[PDB]
């Protein structure tokens, strides 16, 4: 048997898409030369004999 | 044999997608003119004879 065939398919598509996104982000910047700041709590004591 | 034919396919799709993402990032900024800061620890010595 010898069979001959020829087809032609014509198509079309429509589409929707609803994309909802919630993004959480956190960042911690630092400078190695200026990491900390200081503060002293100090008093002055006179154990002498004359005031200054 | 002589066969004609004719088809028509009608289709529809619905879809969901749940995309969860965790992103890690790291950054190191630098300025070539201001790379380093200095600090000296020094003392003063008097080997002389009069005070100053």
């Amino acid at each position: 048997g010898f069979s001959n065939s020829n087809s032609s398919t014509v198509a079309i598509d429509h589409s929707l898409s609803l994309a909802g996104e919630r993004t959480w982000a956190e960042t911690m910047g630092l400078n190695t030369a200026d990491t900390a700041r200081l503060n002293a709590n100090i008093r002055y004591v006179n154990t002498g004999t004359a005031p200054i």
